[PDB]
Protein backbone atom coordinates (compact mmCIF):
# COMPACT_ATOMS: atom_id res chain seq x y z
CA UNK A 1 0.00 0.00 0.00
CA UNK A 2 1.01 3.67 -0.55
CA UNK A 3 2.63 5.30 2.51
CA UNK A 4 -0.14 7.91 2.58
CA UNK A 5 -2.43 5.09 3.81
CA UNK A 6 -0.53 5.34 7.11
CA UNK A 7 -1.62 8.96 7.68
CA UNK A 8 -3.98 9.78 10.52
CA UNK A 9 -7.35 11.16 9.24
CA UNK A 10 -7.46 14.92 8.52
CA UNK A 11 -10.71 16.89 9.03
CA UNK A 12 -9.23 20.15 7.80
CA UNK A 13 -10.19 23.77 8.61
CA UNK A 14 -13.58 23.92 6.81
CA UNK A 15 -16.97 23.61 8.52
CA UNK A 16 -18.88 20.94 6.58
CA UNK A 17 -19.56 17.60 8.32
CA UNK A 18 -18.97 15.09 5.53
CA UNK A 19 -18.46 11.34 5.96
CA UNK A 20 -15.19 10.19 4.41
CA UNK A 21 -13.12 6.98 4.67
CA UNK A 22 -9.51 6.55 5.83
CA UNK A 23 -7.32 3.45 6.02
CA UNK A 24 -6.59 2.42 9.64
CA UNK A 25 -3.36 0.42 9.30
CA UNK A 26 -3.73 -0.95 12.82
CA UNK A 27 -7.27 -2.26 12.22
CA UNK A 28 -6.40 -3.36 8.67
CA UNK A 29 -9.57 -1.81 7.21
CA UNK A 30 -11.05 1.55 6.36
CA UNK A 31 -13.09 3.49 8.92
CA UNK A 32 -15.23 6.64 8.76
CA UNK A 33 -14.19 10.14 9.76
CA UNK A 34 -15.75 13.59 9.53
CA UNK A 35 -14.24 15.70 6.75
CA UNK A 36 -14.64 19.47 6.80
CA UNK A 37 -14.90 20.03 3.04
CA UNK A 38 -11.46 21.48 2.20
CA UNK A 39 -7.70 20.80 2.09
CA UNK A 40 -7.96 17.00 2.08
CA UNK A 41 -4.90 14.82 2.61
CA UNK A 42 -4.61 11.58 0.64
CA UNK A 43 -5.91 9.20 3.34
CA UNK A 44 -9.43 10.47 2.51
CA UNK A 45 -11.82 8.56 0.24
CA UNK A 46 -15.39 9.34 -0.84
CA UNK A 47 -15.93 5.65 -1.69
CA UNK A 48 -15.15 2.82 0.73
CA UNK A 49 -14.44 0.58 -2.29
CA UNK A 50 -11.59 2.95 -3.31
CA UNK A 51 -10.18 2.98 0.22
CA UNK A 52 -10.04 -0.85 0.43
CA UNK A 53 -8.47 -1.24 -3.01
CA UNK A 54 -5.97 1.62 -2.74
CA UNK A 55 -4.86 0.88 0.84
CA UNK A 56 -5.86 -2.72 1.66
CA UNK A 57 -2.81 -4.69 0.49
CA UNK A 58 0.96 -4.67 0.95
CA UNK B 1 -27.88 -13.73 13.45
CA UNK B 2 -24.52 -12.30 14.67
CA UNK B 3 -24.47 -11.23 18.33
CA UNK B 4 -23.42 -7.68 17.38
CA UNK B 5 -26.98 -7.34 16.00
CA UNK B 6 -28.23 -7.31 19.61
CA UNK B 7 -26.26 -4.24 20.67
CA UNK B 8 -27.98 -0.85 21.01
CA UNK B 9 -27.14 1.69 18.27
CA UNK B 10 -24.01 3.78 18.82
CA UNK B 11 -23.87 7.38 17.62
CA UNK B 12 -20.31 7.89 18.82
CA UNK B 13 -18.43 11.11 19.76
CA UNK B 14 -18.28 12.84 16.36
CA UNK B 15 -20.62 15.65 15.34
CA UNK B 16 -22.02 14.68 11.92
CA UNK B 17 -25.72 13.80 11.73
CA UNK B 18 -25.85 10.85 9.36
CA UNK B 19 -28.70 8.35 8.91
CA UNK B 20 -27.58 4.76 9.49
CA UNK B 21 -29.42 1.47 10.08
CA UNK B 22 -29.26 -0.87 13.07
CA UNK B 23 -31.10 -4.09 13.84
CA UNK B 24 -33.68 -3.74 16.63
CA UNK B 25 -33.89 -7.30 18.02
CA UNK B 26 -36.92 -6.54 20.21
CA UNK B 27 -38.79 -5.24 17.13
CA UNK B 28 -37.33 -7.85 14.73
CA UNK B 29 -36.31 -5.40 12.01
CA UNK B 30 -33.78 -2.73 11.08
CA UNK B 31 -34.46 0.85 12.09
CA UNK B 32 -32.78 4.24 11.63
CA UNK B 33 -30.47 6.03 14.02
CA UNK B 34 -28.23 9.11 13.86
CA UNK B 35 -24.54 8.34 13.47
CA UNK B 36 -21.92 10.92 14.47
CA UNK B 37 -19.36 9.97 11.81
CA UNK B 38 -16.69 8.03 13.75
CA UNK B 39 -15.96 5.05 16.04
CA UNK B 40 -18.81 2.90 14.67
CA UNK B 41 -19.83 -0.40 16.21
CA UNK B 42 -20.98 -3.30 14.01
CA UNK B 43 -24.75 -2.67 14.38
CA UNK B 44 -24.35 0.13 11.87
CA UNK B 45 -25.23 -0.14 8.20
CA UNK B 46 -25.20 2.48 5.45
CA UNK B 47 -27.59 0.26 3.45
CA UNK B 48 -30.87 -1.09 4.84
CA UNK B 49 -30.53 -4.15 2.53
CA UNK B 50 -27.23 -5.00 4.26
CA UNK B 51 -28.82 -4.58 7.70
CA UNK B 52 -31.73 -6.99 7.00
CA UNK B 53 -29.64 -9.70 5.40
CA UNK B 54 -26.82 -9.52 7.98
CA UNK B 55 -29.02 -9.30 11.06
CA UNK B 56 -32.38 -10.72 9.93
CA UNK B 57 -33.84 -14.19 9.40
CA UNK C 1 -16.38 -12.50 12.31
CA UNK C 2 -19.73 -13.95 11.21
CA UNK C 3 -19.29 -17.36 9.54
CA UNK C 4 -21.21 -16.18 6.46
CA UNK C 5 -18.17 -13.99 5.71
CA UNK C 6 -16.46 -17.26 4.70
CA UNK C 7 -18.90 -18.07 1.87
CA UNK C 8 -17.77 -17.73 -1.75
CA UNK C 9 -19.59 -14.87 -3.54
CA UNK C 10 -22.92 -15.83 -5.13
CA UNK C 11 -24.23 -14.21 -8.32
CA UNK C 12 -27.52 -16.12 -8.29
CA UNK C 13 -29.79 -17.12 -11.23
CA UNK C 14 -31.17 -13.66 -12.13
CA UNK C 15 -30.01 -11.57 -15.09
CA UNK C 16 -29.10 -8.15 -13.63
CA UNK C 17 -25.38 -7.26 -13.50
CA UNK C 18 -25.08 -5.24 -10.33
CA UNK C 19 -21.90 -4.44 -8.39
CA UNK C 20 -21.94 -5.91 -4.90
CA UNK C 21 -19.25 -6.47 -2.28
CA UNK C 22 -18.10 -9.72 -0.66
CA UNK C 23 -15.49 -10.55 1.95
CA UNK C 24 -12.55 -12.61 0.64
CA UNK C 25 -11.40 -14.42 3.80
CA UNK C 26 -8.18 -15.66 2.16
CA UNK C 27 -7.16 -12.14 1.03
CA UNK C 28 -8.64 -10.64 4.21
CA UNK C 29 -10.50 -7.94 2.29
CA UNK C 30 -13.75 -6.99 0.62
CA UNK C 31 -13.84 -7.13 -3.18
CA UNK C 32 -16.47 -6.66 -5.88
CA UNK C 33 -18.53 -9.25 -7.65
CA UNK C 34 -21.48 -9.23 -10.04
CA UNK C 35 -24.84 -9.87 -8.38
CA UNK C 36 -27.72 -11.19 -10.54
CA UNK C 37 -30.47 -9.48 -8.53
CA UNK C 38 -32.13 -12.37 -6.68
CA UNK C 39 -31.54 -15.06 -4.03
CA UNK C 40 -28.60 -13.32 -2.37
CA UNK C 41 -26.53 -15.11 0.24
CA UNK C 42 -25.29 -13.16 3.27
CA UNK C 43 -21.73 -12.46 1.98
CA UNK C 44 -23.22 -9.76 -0.26
CA UNK C 45 -23.12 -6.05 0.56
CA UNK C 46 -24.49 -3.01 -1.26
CA UNK C 47 -22.07 -0.83 0.74
CA UNK C 48 -18.32 -1.48 0.95
CA UNK C 49 -18.23 0.12 4.42
CA UNK C 50 -20.80 -2.45 5.61
CA UNK C 51 -18.75 -5.30 4.10
CA UNK C 52 -15.48 -4.26 5.80
CA UNK C 53 -17.11 -3.57 9.17
CA UNK C 54 -19.41 -6.62 9.29
CA UNK C 55 -16.74 -9.03 8.07
CA UNK C 56 -13.64 -7.56 9.76
CA UNK C 57 -11.77 -8.31 13.00
CA UNK D 1 -48.92 -5.42 7.36
CA UNK D 2 -50.77 -4.49 4.10
CA UNK D 3 -52.05 -7.47 2.09
CA UNK D 4 -50.09 -6.35 -0.99
CA UNK D 5 -46.98 -7.40 1.00
CA UNK D 6 -48.05 -11.04 0.50
CA UNK D 7 -47.98 -10.93 -3.30
CA UNK D 8 -45.08 -12.49 -5.22
CA UNK D 9 -42.67 -10.00 -6.83
CA UNK D 10 -43.63 -8.72 -10.29
CA UNK D 11 -40.94 -7.95 -12.87
CA UNK D 12 -43.45 -6.83 -15.48
CA UNK D 13 -43.17 -6.70 -19.31
CA UNK D 14 -40.48 -4.02 -19.72
CA UNK D 15 -36.83 -4.82 -20.44
CA UNK D 16 -34.79 -2.85 -17.89
CA UNK D 17 -32.94 -4.84 -15.22
CA UNK D 18 -33.40 -2.80 -12.06
CA UNK D 19 -32.90 -3.95 -8.45
CA UNK D 20 -36.03 -3.47 -6.34
CA UNK D 21 -37.17 -4.79 -2.94
CA UNK D 22 -40.20 -6.91 -2.08
CA UNK D 23 -41.39 -8.38 1.19
CA UNK D 24 -41.03 -12.17 1.38
CA UNK D 25 -43.75 -13.14 3.91
CA UNK D 26 -42.56 -16.75 4.19
CA UNK D 27 -39.05 -15.50 5.07
CA UNK D 28 -40.26 -12.53 7.13
CA UNK D 29 -38.03 -9.92 5.49
CA UNK D 30 -37.50 -7.88 2.35
CA UNK D 31 -35.48 -9.36 -0.48
CA UNK D 32 -34.25 -8.24 -3.91
CA UNK D 33 -35.84 -8.91 -7.27
CA UNK D 34 -35.29 -7.68 -10.84
CA UNK D 35 -37.82 -5.10 -12.00
CA UNK D 36 -38.41 -4.54 -15.73
CA UNK D 37 -39.18 -0.82 -15.47
CA UNK D 38 -42.98 -0.62 -15.89
CA UNK D 39 -46.38 -1.79 -14.60
CA UNK D 40 -45.21 -2.24 -10.99
CA UNK D 41 -47.35 -3.83 -8.30
CA UNK D 42 -47.23 -2.53 -4.71
CA UNK D 43 -44.73 -5.13 -3.38
CA UNK D 44 -42.01 -3.10 -5.05
CA UNK D 45 -39.74 -0.67 -3.24
CA UNK D 46 -36.78 1.35 -4.51
CA UNK D 47 -35.60 1.69 -0.88
CA UNK D 48 -35.11 -1.28 1.46
CA UNK D 49 -35.95 1.00 4.45
CA UNK D 50 -39.37 1.65 2.89
CA UNK D 51 -39.92 -2.07 2.31
CA UNK D 52 -39.21 -3.07 5.95
CA UNK D 53 -41.29 -0.34 7.54
CA UNK D 54 -44.24 -0.73 5.15
CA UNK D 55 -44.35 -4.52 5.14
CA UNK D 56 -42.54 -5.51 8.36
CA UNK D 57 -43.44 -5.70 12.05
CA UNK E 1 -54.67 2.26 0.79
CA UNK E 2 -52.91 1.26 4.02
CA UNK E 3 -54.36 3.11 7.04
CA UNK E 4 -50.88 4.34 8.04
CA UNK E 5 -51.06 6.59 4.95
CA UNK E 6 -53.54 8.65 7.00
CA UNK E 7 -51.07 9.52 9.77
CA UNK E 8 -49.69 13.06 10.04
CA UNK E 9 -45.94 13.20 9.25
CA UNK E 10 -43.64 12.55 12.22
CA UNK E 11 -40.23 14.20 12.59
CA UNK E 12 -39.36 12.36 15.80
CA UNK E 13 -37.04 13.42 18.69
CA UNK E 14 -33.67 13.05 16.91
CA UNK E 15 -31.61 15.95 15.55
CA UNK E 16 -30.88 15.07 11.91
CA UNK E 17 -32.70 17.12 9.24
CA UNK E 18 -33.32 14.61 6.48
CA UNK E 19 -35.79 14.90 3.61
CA UNK E 20 -38.45 12.20 3.72
CA UNK E 21 -41.78 11.75 1.97
CA UNK E 22 -45.26 11.39 3.47
CA UNK E 23 -48.72 10.93 1.98
CA UNK E 24 -51.08 13.89 2.52
CA UNK E 25 -54.49 12.18 2.40
CA UNK E 26 -56.36 15.51 2.23
CA UNK E 27 -54.31 16.75 -0.76
CA UNK E 28 -54.15 13.21 -2.17
CA UNK E 29 -50.40 13.44 -2.78
CA UNK E 30 -46.97 12.76 -1.34
CA UNK E 31 -45.05 15.75 -0.01
CA UNK E 32 -41.76 16.30 1.80
CA UNK E 33 -41.12 16.68 5.48
CA UNK E 34 -38.06 16.83 7.73
CA UNK E 35 -37.23 13.55 9.46
CA UNK E 36 -35.13 13.66 12.67
CA UNK E 37 -33.46 10.28 12.09
CA UNK E 38 -35.11 8.03 14.69
CA UNK E 39 -38.45 6.46 15.71
CA UNK E 40 -40.08 6.77 12.29
CA UNK E 41 -43.76 6.05 11.85
CA UNK E 42 -44.92 4.22 8.72
CA UNK E 43 -46.03 7.32 6.72
CA UNK E 44 -42.35 8.02 6.03
CA UNK E 45 -40.62 7.15 2.76
CA UNK E 46 -37.03 7.55 1.59
CA UNK E 47 -38.25 7.23 -2.01
CA UNK E 48 -41.04 9.35 -3.50
CA UNK E 49 -41.94 6.51 -5.89
CA UNK E 50 -42.50 4.22 -2.89
CA UNK E 51 -44.69 6.87 -1.20
CA UNK E 52 -46.96 7.38 -4.24
CA UNK E 53 -47.28 3.66 -4.99
CA UNK E 54 -47.74 2.42 -1.41
CA UNK E 55 -50.20 5.17 -0.48
CA UNK E 56 -52.10 5.56 -3.78
CA UNK E 57 -55.36 4.14 -5.14
CA UNK F 1 -50.94 20.92 -13.83
CA UNK F 2 -49.09 21.68 -17.11
CA UNK F 3 -50.69 20.08 -20.20
CA UNK F 4 -47.47 18.18 -20.87
CA UNK F 5 -48.38 16.05 -17.82
CA UNK F 6 -51.10 14.52 -20.03
CA UNK F 7 -48.56 13.14 -22.53
CA UNK F 8 -48.08 9.40 -22.84
CA UNK F 9 -44.53 8.31 -21.82
CA UNK F 10 -41.85 8.54 -24.54
CA UNK F 11 -38.94 6.04 -24.59
CA UNK F 12 -37.26 7.66 -27.58
CA UNK F 13 -34.94 6.17 -30.23
CA UNK F 14 -31.83 5.57 -28.05
CA UNK F 15 -30.81 2.21 -26.57
CA UNK F 16 -30.23 2.81 -22.86
CA UNK F 17 -32.70 1.28 -20.38
CA UNK F 18 -33.12 4.04 -17.81
CA UNK F 19 -35.89 4.29 -15.21
CA UNK F 20 -37.79 7.57 -15.49
CA UNK F 21 -41.11 8.84 -14.09
CA UNK F 22 -44.19 10.10 -15.96
CA UNK F 23 -47.48 11.48 -14.68
CA UNK F 24 -50.42 9.11 -15.34
CA UNK F 25 -53.42 11.46 -15.31
CA UNK F 26 -55.83 8.53 -15.11
CA UNK F 27 -54.12 7.00 -12.05
CA UNK F 28 -53.48 10.43 -10.52
CA UNK F 29 -49.86 9.59 -9.68
CA UNK F 30 -46.50 9.14 -11.34
CA UNK F 31 -45.41 5.73 -12.63
CA UNK F 32 -42.13 4.33 -13.99
CA UNK F 33 -41.20 3.89 -17.63
CA UNK F 34 -38.06 2.88 -19.51
CA UNK F 35 -36.30 5.85 -21.12
CA UNK F 36 -33.83 5.28 -23.94
CA UNK F 37 -31.39 8.09 -23.09
CA UNK F 38 -32.21 10.70 -25.76
CA UNK F 39 -34.87 13.08 -27.13
CA UNK F 40 -36.98 13.22 -23.95
CA UNK F 41 -40.43 14.79 -23.95
CA UNK F 42 -41.53 16.79 -20.90
CA UNK F 43 -43.53 14.03 -19.16
CA UNK F 44 -40.19 12.50 -18.11
CA UNK F 45 -38.69 13.03 -14.64
CA UNK F 46 -35.47 11.71 -13.10
CA UNK F 47 -36.90 12.34 -9.61
CA UNK F 48 -40.31 11.09 -8.49
CA UNK F 49 -40.54 14.10 -6.14
CA UNK F 50 -40.34 16.43 -9.18
CA UNK F 51 -43.01 14.45 -11.03
CA UNK F 52 -45.50 14.65 -8.11
CA UNK F 53 -44.92 18.36 -7.54
CA UNK F 54 -44.89 19.43 -11.20
CA UNK F 55 -47.86 17.29 -12.29
CA UNK F 56 -49.81 16.31 -9.15
CA UNK F 57 -52.26 19.21 -8.79
CA UNK F 58 -54.81 21.09 -10.89
CA UNK G 1 -43.30 26.94 -19.91
CA UNK G 2 -45.59 26.57 -16.86
CA UNK G 3 -46.26 29.84 -15.00
CA UNK G 4 -44.91 28.36 -11.78
CA UNK G 5 -41.48 28.68 -13.45
CA UNK G 6 -41.88 32.46 -12.91
CA UNK G 7 -42.02 32.33 -9.12
CA UNK G 8 -38.98 33.16 -6.95
CA UNK G 9 -37.37 30.25 -5.08
CA UNK G 10 -39.08 29.35 -1.80
CA UNK G 11 -37.08 28.02 1.18
CA UNK G 12 -40.14 27.58 3.41
CA UNK G 13 -40.37 27.52 7.20
CA UNK G 14 -38.57 24.19 7.90
CA UNK G 15 -34.96 23.96 9.09
CA UNK G 16 -33.19 21.55 6.74
CA UNK G 17 -30.46 22.83 4.40
CA UNK G 18 -31.18 20.93 1.16
CA UNK G 19 -29.96 21.83 -2.35
CA UNK G 20 -32.77 22.23 -4.86
CA UNK G 21 -32.99 23.82 -8.31
CA UNK G 22 -35.27 26.63 -9.40
CA UNK G 23 -35.74 28.12 -12.83
CA UNK G 24 -34.41 31.67 -13.10
CA UNK G 25 -36.60 33.03 -15.90
CA UNK G 26 -34.50 36.18 -16.40
CA UNK G 27 -31.27 34.10 -16.64
CA UNK G 28 -32.98 31.45 -18.80
CA UNK G 29 -31.61 28.61 -16.67
CA UNK G 30 -31.89 26.69 -13.43
CA UNK G 31 -29.84 27.59 -10.36
CA UNK G 32 -29.43 26.18 -6.85
CA UNK G 33 -31.27 27.33 -3.77
CA UNK G 34 -31.59 26.06 -0.22
CA UNK G 35 -34.85 24.30 0.58
CA UNK G 36 -35.91 23.91 4.20
CA UNK G 37 -37.66 20.58 3.74
CA UNK G 38 -41.37 21.46 3.83
CA UNK G 39 -44.13 23.59 2.21
CA UNK G 40 -42.47 23.47 -1.23
CA UNK G 41 -43.75 25.58 -4.11
CA UNK G 42 -43.52 24.19 -7.67
CA UNK G 43 -40.34 25.98 -8.84
CA UNK G 44 -38.34 23.45 -6.81
CA UNK G 45 -36.59 20.48 -8.36
CA UNK G 46 -34.46 17.70 -6.88
CA UNK G 47 -32.88 17.10 -10.31
CA UNK G 48 -31.42 19.83 -12.55
CA UNK G 49 -32.43 17.84 -15.65
CA UNK G 50 -36.09 18.01 -14.55
CA UNK G 51 -35.92 21.75 -13.77
CA UNK G 52 -34.53 22.68 -17.20
CA UNK G 53 -36.87 20.35 -19.12
CA UNK G 54 -40.01 21.48 -17.25
CA UNK G 55 -39.23 25.21 -17.35
CA UNK G 56 -37.12 24.85 -20.51
CA UNK G 57 -38.60 26.98 -23.26
CA UNK G 58 -41.33 28.97 -25.00
CA UNK H 1 -19.62 29.88 -23.44
CA UNK H 2 -16.59 27.60 -23.96
CA UNK H 3 -16.25 26.51 -27.60
CA UNK H 4 -16.53 22.81 -26.70
CA UNK H 5 -20.15 23.58 -25.78
CA UNK H 6 -20.95 23.78 -29.52
CA UNK H 7 -19.72 20.26 -30.34
CA UNK H 8 -22.24 17.43 -30.96
CA UNK H 9 -22.61 14.76 -28.22
CA UNK H 10 -20.00 12.00 -28.39
CA UNK H 11 -21.01 8.45 -27.39
CA UNK H 12 -17.59 6.94 -28.14
CA UNK H 13 -16.52 3.32 -28.87
CA UNK H 14 -17.24 1.68 -25.49
CA UNK H 15 -20.23 -0.54 -24.74
CA UNK H 16 -21.82 0.95 -21.59
CA UNK H 17 -25.18 2.73 -21.89
CA UNK H 18 -25.00 5.66 -19.51
CA UNK H 19 -26.97 8.92 -19.42
CA UNK H 20 -24.81 12.01 -19.78
CA UNK H 21 -25.65 15.66 -20.46
CA UNK H 22 -24.62 17.77 -23.42
CA UNK H 23 -25.25 21.39 -24.29
CA UNK H 24 -27.40 21.75 -27.42
CA UNK H 25 -26.37 25.15 -28.86
CA UNK H 26 -29.41 25.26 -31.17
CA UNK H 27 -31.97 24.46 -28.46
CA UNK H 28 -30.15 26.69 -25.94
CA UNK H 29 -30.13 24.03 -23.20
CA UNK H 30 -28.62 20.80 -21.89
CA UNK H 31 -30.16 17.50 -22.93
CA UNK H 32 -29.43 13.82 -22.39
CA UNK H 33 -27.40 11.47 -24.58
CA UNK H 34 -26.00 7.94 -24.25
CA UNK H 35 -22.30 7.76 -23.41
CA UNK H 36 -20.41 4.53 -24.12
CA UNK H 37 -18.14 4.84 -21.10
CA UNK H 38 -14.84 5.91 -22.69
CA UNK H 39 -13.10 8.68 -24.67
CA UNK H 40 -15.46 11.45 -23.57
CA UNK H 41 -15.26 14.80 -25.28
CA UNK H 42 -15.80 17.91 -23.11
CA UNK H 43 -19.47 18.44 -24.05
CA UNK H 44 -20.22 15.61 -21.64
CA UNK H 45 -21.50 16.15 -18.10
CA UNK H 46 -22.46 13.69 -15.36
CA UNK H 47 -24.31 16.54 -13.65
CA UNK H 48 -26.92 18.70 -15.42
CA UNK H 49 -26.10 21.50 -12.94
CA UNK H 50 -22.53 21.47 -14.29
CA UNK H 51 -23.76 21.41 -17.90
CA UNK H 52 -26.03 24.46 -17.51
CA UNK H 53 -23.54 26.48 -15.44
CA UNK H 54 -20.54 25.57 -17.66
CA UNK H 55 -22.26 25.84 -21.04
CA UNK H 56 -25.38 27.98 -20.43
CA UNK I 1 -8.96 25.69 -20.34
CA UNK I 2 -11.92 28.09 -19.91
CA UNK I 3 -10.90 31.28 -18.10
CA UNK I 4 -13.40 30.67 -15.27
CA UNK I 5 -11.19 27.71 -14.30
CA UNK I 6 -8.64 30.21 -12.90
CA UNK I 7 -11.08 31.86 -10.46
CA UNK I 8 -10.90 31.08 -6.71
CA UNK I 9 -13.68 28.87 -5.23
CA UNK I 10 -16.84 30.77 -4.32
CA UNK I 11 -18.85 29.64 -1.27
CA UNK I 12 -21.47 32.39 -1.60
CA UNK I 13 -23.91 33.89 0.97
CA UNK I 14 -26.19 30.88 1.60
CA UNK I 15 -26.06 28.66 4.68
CA UNK I 16 -25.82 25.09 3.35
CA UNK I 17 -22.54 23.19 3.75
CA UNK I 18 -22.12 21.17 0.58
CA UNK I 19 -19.02 19.67 -1.04
CA UNK I 20 -18.32 21.02 -4.51
CA UNK I 21 -15.27 20.79 -6.78
CA UNK I 22 -13.12 23.61 -8.09
CA UNK I 23 -10.12 23.65 -10.38
CA UNK I 24 -6.97 24.85 -8.60
CA UNK I 25 -4.84 26.35 -11.40
CA UNK I 26 -1.71 26.37 -9.21
CA UNK I 27 -2.01 22.74 -8.08
CA UNK I 28 -3.10 21.65 -11.58
CA UNK I 29 -6.11 19.67 -10.32
CA UNK I 30 -9.64 19.76 -8.92
CA UNK I 31 -10.13 19.93 -5.17
CA UNK I 32 -13.05 20.21 -2.76
CA UNK I 33 -14.57 23.34 -1.26
CA UNK I 34 -17.71 24.19 0.73
CA UNK I 35 -20.53 25.74 -1.28
CA UNK I 36 -23.24 27.68 0.54
CA UNK I 37 -26.02 26.60 -1.81
CA UNK I 38 -26.59 29.75 -3.88
CA UNK I 39 -24.98 32.16 -6.38
CA UNK I 40 -22.45 29.66 -7.71
CA UNK I 41 -19.69 30.90 -9.96
CA UNK I 42 -18.62 28.61 -12.84
CA UNK I 43 -15.56 27.13 -11.09
CA UNK I 44 -18.03 24.97 -9.18
CA UNK I 45 -18.74 21.34 -10.05
CA UNK I 46 -21.04 18.76 -8.43
CA UNK I 47 -19.08 16.08 -10.28
CA UNK I 48 -15.28 15.77 -10.12
CA UNK I 49 -15.39 14.07 -13.55
CA UNK I 50 -16.90 17.28 -14.95
CA UNK I 51 -14.33 19.43 -13.15
CA UNK I 52 -11.31 17.53 -14.53
CA UNK I 53 -12.70 17.21 -18.07
CA UNK I 54 -13.94 20.84 -18.21
CA UNK I 55 -10.98 22.50 -16.49
CA UNK I 56 -8.11 19.99 -16.78
CA UNK J 1 2.02 8.96 -6.86
CA UNK J 2 1.64 5.18 -6.33
CA UNK J 3 3.04 3.05 -9.17
CA UNK J 4 -0.33 1.39 -9.68
CA UNK J 5 -1.38 4.75 -11.19
CA UNK J 6 0.84 3.79 -14.17
CA UNK J 7 -1.11 0.69 -15.17
CA UNK J 8 -3.60 0.71 -18.06
CA UNK J 9 -7.29 0.40 -17.15
CA UNK J 10 -8.47 -3.18 -16.57
CA UNK J 11 -12.03 -4.26 -17.46
CA UNK J 12 -11.56 -7.84 -16.22
CA UNK J 13 -13.41 -11.00 -17.23
CA UNK J 14 -16.86 -10.22 -15.71
CA UNK J 15 -19.83 -9.01 -17.75
CA UNK J 16 -21.15 -5.89 -16.01
CA UNK J 17 -20.86 -2.49 -17.72
CA UNK J 18 -19.88 -0.19 -14.83
CA UNK J 19 -18.28 3.28 -15.09
CA UNK J 20 -15.02 3.57 -13.19
CA UNK J 21 -12.16 6.08 -13.27
CA UNK J 22 -8.52 5.38 -14.01
CA UNK J 23 -5.57 7.72 -13.89
CA UNK J 24 -4.13 8.47 -17.33
CA UNK J 25 -0.53 9.29 -16.42
CA UNK J 26 0.31 10.70 -19.87
CA UNK J 27 -2.79 12.98 -19.80
CA UNK J 28 -2.20 13.89 -16.14
CA UNK J 29 -5.84 13.22 -15.23
CA UNK J 30 -8.48 10.61 -14.55
CA UNK J 31 -10.79 9.31 -17.27
CA UNK J 32 -13.69 6.86 -17.44
CA UNK J 33 -13.46 3.21 -18.37
CA UNK J 34 -15.85 0.28 -18.29
CA UNK J 35 -15.31 -2.17 -15.45
CA UNK J 36 -16.76 -5.67 -15.71
CA UNK J 37 -17.43 -6.10 -12.00
CA UNK J 38 -14.67 -8.44 -10.83
CA UNK J 39 -10.87 -8.95 -10.60
CA UNK J 40 -10.18 -5.21 -10.30
CA UNK J 41 -6.66 -3.83 -10.43
CA UNK J 42 -5.79 -0.74 -8.34
CA UNK J 43 -6.08 1.95 -11.05
CA UNK J 44 -9.86 1.71 -10.69
CA UNK J 45 -11.91 4.22 -8.74
CA UNK J 46 -15.64 4.52 -8.07
CA UNK J 47 -15.20 8.25 -7.34
CA UNK J 48 -13.32 10.70 -9.58
CA UNK J 49 -12.29 12.73 -6.52
CA UNK J 50 -10.50 9.66 -5.11
CA UNK J 51 -8.77 8.85 -8.42
CA UNK J 52 -7.31 12.35 -8.82
CA UNK J 53 -6.27 12.66 -5.16
CA UNK J 54 -4.63 9.21 -5.02
CA UNK J 55 -2.83 9.47 -8.37
CA UNK J 56 -2.71 13.28 -8.20
CA UNK J 57 0.89 14.43 -8.28
CA UNK J 58 4.65 14.05 -7.92
HG1 LIG K 1 -11.10 -4.11 -2.84
HG1 LIG L 1 -32.52 -9.32 2.61
HG1 LIG M 1 -15.14 -0.15 9.01
HG1 LIG N 1 -37.85 0.15 9.58
HG1 LIG O 1 -46.37 4.70 -8.69
HG1 LIG P 1 -45.10 16.89 -3.95
HG1 LIG Q 1 -33.57 19.22 -20.88
HG1 LIG R 1 -26.66 27.06 -13.06
HG1 LIG S 1 -11.67 13.40 -17.66
HG1 LIG T 1 -8.06 16.12 -5.41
Amino acid sequence: RPDFCLEPPYTGPCKARIIRYFYNAKAGLCQTFVYGGCRAKRNNFKSAEDCMRTCGGA
